[PDB]
């Protein structure tokens, strides 16, 4: 509350950090259907369905501009990239699959360098 704070964690590396992580996303194997952004002139329902398109190349534009005020707001739009997939993709179709490893290592990540 007023003049009561909890001890200052050191959030000046989470940028860097943030960077590292998107890094290792946007290499990894199964990242092709969340590098660039769902073309939503070829994509019949997408627009109307995902209220919020979400995928690497923005959220690496996002964070390279100032645009993430902190790491939680990073790992909500890292998120959103797989709650999409999720809503718009079988479970057992390639895109589906790709979702759901992509998410499971961003979360290792996740825990690992900040939990």
């Amino acid at each position: 509350s007023m003049s009561v704070k909890k001890p200052k964690r050191d959030d000046s590396k989470d940028l860097a950090l943030c960077s590292m992580i998107l890094t290792e996303m946007e290499t990894h194997e199964d990242a092709w259907p969340f590098l660039l952004p769902v073309n939503l002139k070829l994509v019949p329902g997408y627009k109307k369905v995902i209220k919020k398109p979400m995928d690497f190349s923005t959220i690496r534009e996002k964070l390279s501009s100032g645009q993430y005020p902190n790491l939680e707001t990073f790992a909500l739009d890292v998120r959103l990239v797989f709650d999409n997939c999720e809503t718009f993709n079988e479970d057992d179709s390639d895109i589906g699959r790709a979702g759901h490893n992509m998410r499971k290592y961003f979360e290792k990540k996740w825990t690992d360098t900040f939990k």
